[PDB]
RNA sequence: ACUGAAACGAUUGUUGUGCCCCUGGCGGUCGCUUUCAAUGCCU
C-alpha cells in the first residue's frame, strides 16, 4: 500500500568489493537490494549480532529461516526495498 | 553474515654543497687675525 521514494547521498566514499581484478577491487554503480535492506532494518527489525563464529562467520544467511540475520523477517513485517 | 566481519601507502631521507656588496675615489677649492694707536704726562 504505502511507497517511499528515497534519495541516498554519499557523505563519505562507499566501497563494496563487487568484482576483483588483480590489486584493484571495485564497486558496482548500483546498490544491491539485500545490502540496502540490512542497512535500513538491521538492529530495528533484523537482528544485529556483534560476533560470528564457525561456518556462520563465512556463510551468508539471506534467506535461511533458522539463522537470525535473515531478510525474511522483512517479508513478515511487509516491507521491500528495491535496488538503487 | 550489508557485493559482509578487521584494514596507516608505511618505514628512512638536511634544498644540499662553494661563494668578500665587490672594485677607485684627496672633504676638496680660495682666504693676511686684519684695522688704528706717541711708554705718555711733569720734575
Amino acid at each position: 500500500t504505502k511507497i517511499y521514494r528515497c534519495k541516498l547521498t554519499l557523505h563519505d566514499n562507499v566501497f563494496f568489493a563487487s568484482r576483483e581484478m588483480g590489486i584493484l577491487y571495485e564497486t558496482e554503480k548500483y546498490f544491491h537490494n539485500w545490502a540496502l535492506s540490512y542497512a535500513f532494518f538491521k538492529g530495528t527489525i533484523i537482528p544485529h549480532p556483534y560476533g560470528l563464529v564457525g561456518q556462520n562467520a563465512q556463510t551468508p544467511a539471506y534467506l535461511d529461516r533458522d539463522r537470525e540475520q535473515n531478510l525474511l523477517h522483512l517479508n513478515d513485517s511487509g516491507i521491500y526495498v528495491f535496488p538503487a
